[PDB]
Parts: C-alpha cells; sequence; structure tokens
C-alpha cells in the first residue's frame, strides 16, 4: 500500500502537497536543506489550517491530528521510511536531476519517484533514475490544498502499475487525476497558455483595448477572469517561457510568442509581481 | 437621437435584438419575408417574456408595454420610420449584400446601417452601401437578451460619430460594448476558438481522454464548461468554418484546423445537433 509519502521541498508546493496528504491522514516525510526551510514549511500549513478552522472547516482536533502525521526532516535518508517521493523543490533542470539521483540513491527499487513540474520532460527525467518505470510526473495547482486536480504525466517509461498507484493516491487526496502522455505543456497549459498568447496578439495589433479584451472573454465565454489580467497574475516572464517551451519543443511557429508579450517582458513589466504588466497595480 | 430601431430578420437574433430594445422602451420595426416569419418572431419573445414574469422579472405591464413598442412588418419601406437598421437575417454573403443594398435603398443618408455577424468582413460589407461611414458591425451573443455584451466592429470606414451612436445605443440596451477594428474573428472568437482547436489537437494526438481534457480545463482554469463539450454545443461544422476563416483570412497555418475536428465534421459528427460530436447525446 501507500501510507507514507516522501516530499522533497518545503516551499509553496511542498507543504501544499504535505498538507493535502496529512488532512487525509497520510504520513509525510518532508525534507528541505535547512531547519529554517522545513519549519517555515510548517508555519504556512499552520497559518493555513488556522484559516480553515476559522470558517468552520473541521476542526482543532483534525488539525493537531494532521500536524502530528507530518515528520519534517533534513536527512534525506528519512525517505527510506517512505512509500513514494515527490520532488517539489525546483524547476532548474540540472538541479532537478541531482535531487532525483540523490532520491533514487536512498529509496528501494519498488519505491516510486514522482516529480512535480509544469514544463520539464517527464521522460527526460525518468531516464536519469535507475528504475524509470517507477518514475511518474505530477502537476499540482498553485493553491495546492483547495485546487482539486493534478496532471498525472506518464513518461514514455512509467509503468501501468506506477500509474494506477499514483492515480489512486491522488483520488485519496480528493484531487481529480488527469492522465497525460508527456508532451510540452501537458494538457492544461498546452491549451490555456496559447490562448493567453492570442490575447497579447490581439492587443498587440491594437484591435481592441485590454480592458475590453478581458471584458469580451469574461462575459462572452463566462470565464472567471480575462486572459490579460490572468497573465498579470501568472507572470509574463512565466507566460513567455511557457510559450518559448512550446515553440522550442514542438519546433513550430504556430506557438510563436506574442511580440508585445516579449516587449513587456524585456521591459521588466511582468505583472502583479513587478507592480506592472498589462495593467498597473498598487503595491 | 435614436428611439426607433430597424431590424431585418425575425429569427433568433432578430427578436433577440428586438426584445432587448423593447424592454428598454425602444421602438422596433422588425421586418422579415413572410407574416409567418414576423409573428413567429413575436411568439418566441412572447414565450420568452412569459418565462421572465414567471421568475418575478417585472411584470405583466412592462411586458404588454414592450410588445406594443414593437411594430413587425413585411414592408421594407417601414425602415424609413427608423433611426438605424440592424441586418440580422443571414450569414450568406451574396444574400447579406443584397439586403444591405435594399436597406441602403430605403433609408435616409444619415440613417445608420449595422450588420450582425461572427465572420463576415465589416469593411467588405460597409463598402457595398452608399454611405460606408454610416455602416458598422455588431456581434450579439447567442441568447441575445440575457447575454450582456456586443462586439462593435468598425469597418475601416465607420465614422467616429457612427461609432459613438451605436456605442451608446448598446449601453442603453444594458449590454457591454466591445470596440474592435474589423479583423478575422474580431475579439471573442479570435482567441476562444483557436483554444478550442488546440483541444482537438491534444485529443487528436491521443495525449489524454476528452472527459479528462475537459476536466483539466474546468477545474484548472475554472472555466464553466470544457472546450470539447463547448464545441459540441457550438457545432463542429461551425467551429471548423471559424478556423477555416482564420487560416484563410490571415493566410497563416498557425490557425490550421485540427485534423480530428476535420474528421468529425466530414463524418457528420457535428455535436449536440447531430446527437454526436466529441461525446454522444440522448436525442
Amino acid at each position: 500500500s501507500i501510507r507514507t509519502v516522501g516530499i522533497v521541498g518545503a516551499g509553496t508546493m511542498g507543504n501544499g502537497i504535505a498538507q493535502a496528504c496529512a488532512v487525509v491522514g497520510l504520513n509525510v516525510v518532508m525534507v528541505d536543506i535547512s531547519d529554517a526551510a522545513v519549519q517555515k514549511g510548517v508555519a504556512t500549513v499552520a497559518s493555513s489550517l488556522d484559516r480553515l478552522i476559522k470558517k468552520e472547516k473541521l476542526t482543532e482536533a483534525d488539525k493537531a491530528s494532521a500536524l502530528a502525521r507530518i515528520k519534517g526532516s533534513t536527512s534525506y535518508d528519512d525517505l527510506k521510511a517512505t512509500d513514494i517521493v515527490i520532488e517539489a523543490a525546483t524547476e532548474n533542470y540540472d538541479l532537478k536531476v541531482k535531487i532525483l539521483k540523490q532520491i533514487d540513491g536512498i529509496v528501494g527499487e519498488n519505491v516510486i519517484i514522482a516529480s512535480n513540474t509544469s514544463s520539464i520532460s517527464i521522460t527526460k527525467l525518468a531516464a536519469v533514475t535507475s528504475r524509470a518505470d517507477r518514475f511518474i510526473g505530477m502537476h499540482f495547482f498553485n493553491p495546492v490544498p483547495v485546487m482539486a486536480l493534478v496532471e498525472l504525466i506518464r513518461g514514455l517509461q512509467t509503468s501501468d502499475t506506477t500509474h494506477a498507484a499514483v492515480e489512486a493516491l491522488s483520488k485519496q487526496l480528493g484531487k481529480y487525476p488527469i492522465t497525460v502522455k508527456n508532451s510540452p505543456g501537458f494538457v492544461v497549459n498546452r491549451i490555456l497558455c496559447p490562448m493567453i498568447n492570442e490575447a497579447f496578439c490581439v492587443l498587440g495589433e491594437g484591435l481592441a483595448s485590454p480592458e475590453e479584451i478581458d471584458e469580451g472573454m469574461k462575459l462572452g465565454c463566462n470565464h472567471p477572469i480575462g486572459p490579460l489580467a490572468l497573465a498579470d497574475m501568472i507572470g509574463l516572464d512565466t507566460m513567455l517561457a511557457v510559450m518559448e517551451v512550446l515553440y522550442t519543443e514542438f519546433a513550430d511557429p504556430k506557438y510563436r510568442p506574442a511580440m508585445l508579450m516579449r516587449e513587456m517582458v524585456a521591459a521588466g513589466y511582468l505583472g502583479r509581481k513587478t507592480g506592472r504588466g498589462v495593467y498597473v497595480y498598487s503595491k
């Protein structure tokens, strides 16, 4: 079975995943390079759980219960106590690799190594481990506890068995699994992000004003938020790189980045995070 | 001012627009080729208004009041009594033209002719009338009373004056105007529909299952409906033609139709309307 889940990385996703298991009563070994890192991982899940109890989401006891369920370490040997390990610590490739080799170094031959990512080739990663068939990809979503889905991304090597394990693991977390053959942008970003790009093109060609562009899509297609606004929250540098990945991996100008998107990024106009992207923001 | 609005076409859009004016207390001359056509136009606005009163949307008196406000004729000379005329009767080009020439034939030099369309070049249309600057494009949305927006599409010729008139006319209908330089797919379809296409590509490459593809987008990006399902409601033949328009008008393979979308259409699998598109449906 799987009752104990390794996590490498105690940043946003890390605890994100940690929490999500814990409340389901799952044992989590959560590693990260400092004791500063690990415990701050706990602070956000603490702070986060506080909020939930404060809108009657059960309870003070289910809280304590979960927290207990979570063994946060700096020894990566603690991942021997684990059924499966989710690297959730970086999107640098070189670094990502090292970690998975390291992880592959500790755990047993029949322990599954998954890696969370938006962009990186699961198949390229899987092949650095010693048992690829036990390697699978996941893509959790940005507020990881409340968001009820994950992309399950099969490397060319991932086994049927590794898949179902990880598939059911997710159902048990209350997320909807989405199985996807490894491919640039998988499913969600693959169709969402080029749509966002098209918006920049429309704006770029001065066909309409941004606000109006967002209005058109909110009201016309009943999307909760318009793509330009949406882009400002994601980060245009992030948007640009996604598209750069699609063009580069597919080798197809169909996915050309929008030039205005290039210009805004070159200028440092990156969205909410720089205070300026498509719109301008308080701070 | 504008207190009397011509409408050519008493089909779905036609009354759609008719109604929308009427409830705002606006005088509507609604023409169509038979008395069968005109009155059936009234039946749907009748039936439709019934429903509204039946969920406390005011009232039996505001109803009667509106209906009165609506003078439905078969004489296209009745469009002399009108401030502006909205052709809303076909998406055939040859036929569309004739109508606007005919309309242009009746009304005065300072009366505005607008044409509702999703696909047709406003600038190409405008140039068949005798005063292009008085010609403008509109794109109302499929349930035309409740949907609170319109794309206002300027031909290269549309005047600033024609624009503001028609802009304010819309605000008065309680729709949000969206100003758009004439261009293939304008704003809404231009970015929405290629997104839908990308979905067919993903499905086409067997990366994921349709249901899962729809799930991914519903949950991941909080869209009310997934694009494949969405495509089944629009009609794949309609989707295909939109994309055919983008590729053909832009002259750019970036907008290549999705091959699976071509195959489904060639097969007659067109969606809800044929009972089979991406999914299969009751009847």
